[PDB]
């Protein structure tokens, strides 16, 4: 496989620490994105509690030259608690007492801000079928695949790009992976909600038209799909890709109805049946 | 009815706990959202309660072994207040206050952030039209409904898209809905401030072309409408949604001017006007 | 006027407290928002004052029965200062504190979120030619206005929409405004630095073919214009719309080239001349 | 050089402090931005000093008249870190502390958001080709440059706008730089993980058709690319520019593979390939 599953590339790649900083501070682990907040908060304590030492003995109930009494009384400045116990004395202590509370203000702020962003990352819940199949509709060979919404709430303005990746040889002998475009039936969808089949007519223009399992077997084809739309829930942009290779395609399938009878004779989508393809078996 | 009059389908669906926080999070109940942040709060301060008792007794005028003491000084320690009279001993409860204040104000300041995305959905303040009509319009029969901006200020780059949902039998003898698009003479209007009536021309090209009341009713035909926009009241892009069902279609009637004209001779909007619709009567 | 030049409408519209509180706090203006909030803030530690006093005399150095040591305690409570000289006492009074804490933690972040969102509103910082001109331009009239970046920082994917708008009678004698699109030479402009002049070739297929200064001012003829683009220094979109009445159009006329000569021979951007036209004259 | 590599202009621009404050508070320098909101902070807790005093001593443990214990009350106060030692007395300081308490939670809510809008703009790690080919491509002579992503995230919907730019005399011998522009043979890719070539094939309906390397040096050809995307490390859109002058055309030759094979086999991307060309020298 080119291209896994989720539709990302397998290809390895090659050819400073804060040179992409906020690149880093999204996609890095939680534990290390912990550590990182953690160990900054700690560090600049440490600066703190080093500066008021440099000053003397400026905190009052503190013991004299204690790095410990100096570290508390930081961190009770930084996060503006102010106990009361350890308090400072005289100008310089004060004005280090109007700075660290400016930091520790404007960095827990800005800390705080990007765990948010870390964590309101919107899933587009958009159930891919686990195949593609060719049969004919409205008297044409078909390309299709579906979609579904696995959530309550719309996806509006909801789209789908369908492109074939292939192998190809040019006029001046040059092989390489060709992007064809496949021009779907419908490629919008204004509102979103239940199951949504996919389309693809192959017809004298398809970059499929006289293709078979085994040419796009030969050519290595894959198919990427891309989906976008505005999810009602998260009033955000979301997005789902997904990629299907040349053994994935059910060659005169027909998606099953998802659309099926609750016992109370009422109409139910049942998502059991996504995956479901019938297929014509010959002697 | 298939489609509800907001534009959402009626179709029963089937097929962890935090397995969608984010989503959750923003689609639950005012009360729940509360009950889930206070509680999350609550439960919070009860584990630093017990984290400081298993230290012994280091909250000073604090009751030895009182868990009321080490949980009202927690709340004191995470929402930095600090009065003063329960303060740390030692270097285990200062260690659990640099740790609790940290927790205390990146967990709430994301709190905070989450109920102010709950709080600014905005809404387009779009009216639809209660119904359609189908009326000649520059010589030809027209499909037509209508939308007016409830607020002052404009939605920039407005856009409908309005789609007929109809049951339709396929040349392979299958039972389906399809979505056809229906063309407008105009899908796009630069600045919407006032009203806009939306047309499709019932043309040879139209997927209604030679269709009656009686047709429309026989496939279950619906049309739904989607309204999408810039608001410059929210600096944010906005959306709106309707349906219409085959009754809800005047047929030979045309909408009533909405500019009326105030005592003092002035041109003024009259959205009391909006939901009437003009027809010929025959004996 | 029917079209301000700001490209609002003129006409007066017609046809609960908290039904739109989202957009009332944002098109509110700022000493209605400040009186809002700060009287929100008043009101709600006014409200945790005779809580307070509710359960009796549980403020500690607090004169028994005063409101103000207890608006005063709230204060210092809801804002987390906590001074210590007023102090809770009891299960009642600790409950109360770590009630308050939590919502004015919660409120006043929100608060402070809404004041950003006010004060964060980008604006294009585009420049709109006062006249159009109307001059031939490879051999063909021309209609065209002019826009400039007033700043530094560039406009990426920047959109113009040129609309008219005039009053014509429908084949079924109905009198209305119509908009008609005006198509552009360009109408994207991928980077926007400077000065982009808008042209609209009347053709044929243009609604102003055949058209006079007289024919437009006899359907009040009005060009509504809407600029939209991505701009670099706020990392997001921008608009700006602008309106043309008939008596704004220079027939014959042409831009005056605004890029001008500085003494040491450099060629420089004068927006001096940015709204000069040339004209010629006769006997 | 009309445009610069990096495809701004070099154009000399001309023709109320605060009276484009959001956009100058993104765009000024760190140092700038870090001296404008300290000495905000510091402005604001002089005021409120002078306010206090203005009262008379109605501040405990403050030596009478003394600034300097006033500005450090204040600085308690406004961070909401009240210590204890200096405490308001009366009515008079207990509203100055309700005023300065908002003002602080307010006003530095505001100013930590701005911090981290200036801190969380997405760069699109995107690397353009030093240089554009023309060479053939399906029996065509075509236009070619590369782009290729620095990042391991991918970008969806990545959008490519080619124009050439040029000084060109008017039918009514008018000389100006005119924008063409470029089709390309794909203008978007629905996901963008490694390199991408983009080809402008020259037919007769390209503005570079029957145009040689002197013939674009005569009219000062410039060709300008924008690249658009939504970056998924960011979900966010990301834009980036490029431009490349006449002579860094190389006439006849095309990109190398940027696919290496690793030491174990393996296919790898070698970006230090990205911007070799290959040539046919004669004799
Ligand atoms: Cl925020
Ligand atoms: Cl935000
Ligand atoms: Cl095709
Ligand atoms: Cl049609
Ligand atoms: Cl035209
Ligand atoms: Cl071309
Ligand atoms: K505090
Ligand atoms: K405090
Ligand atoms: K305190
Ligand atoms: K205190
Ligand atoms: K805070
Ligand atoms: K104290």
């Amino acid at each position: 496989r080119i291209l896994n599953s989720d539709g990302s590339s397998n290809i390895t790649r090659l050819g400073g620490w804060l040179d992409d900083h906020y690149h880093d501070l999204l996609t890095v682990s939680w534990p290390v994105f912990i550590t990182l907040i953690t160990g900054l908060y700690l560090v600049t304590n440490a600066l703190f509690a080093l500066a008021y030492l440099a000053c003397g003995d400026v905190i009052e109930n503190a013991r004299p030259g204690s790095f410990t009494d100096a570290f508390f009384f930081s961190v009770q400045t930084m996060a503006t608690i102010g106990y009361g116990k350890l308090i400072p004395i005289g100008p310089l202590a004060n004005t280090l007492v109007t700075l660290e509370a400016l930091c520790g203000m404007l960095g827990l702020a800005v800390a705080a801000r990007l765990i948010y962003a870390r964590f309101t990352r919107p899933t587009a819940g958009v159930l891919f079928s686990s195949r593609m199949v060719i049969s004919d509709f409205e008297g044409k060979p078909t390309l299709m695949m579906r979609l579904a919404n696995l959530r309550i709430e719309q996806i509006i303005e909801a789209d789908v790009h369908l492109v074939l990746v292939r192998s190809e040889i040019s006029q001046e002998g040059m092989v390489f992976r060709r992007f064809h475009d496949l021009t779907l039936t419908r490629s919008r969808l204004p509102i979103f909600s239940l199951s949504w089949t996919v389309m693809h007519p192959i017809d004298h223009h398809s970059p499929i038209y006289g293709e078979t399992d085994e040419t796009l077997r030969n050519s290595h084809s894959e198919f990427l799909v891309l989906f976008t739309g505005h999810h009602e829930a998260f009033a955000q942009n979301v997005h789902a890709r997904h990629a299907y290779s040349c053994d994935e395609i059910i060659w005169g399938g027909h998606f099953v109805d998802v659309f099926t009878t609750l016992p109370d004779g009422r109409r139910a989508l049942d998502l059991g049946k996504f995956h479901e393809i019938a297929q014509h078996h010959h002697h």
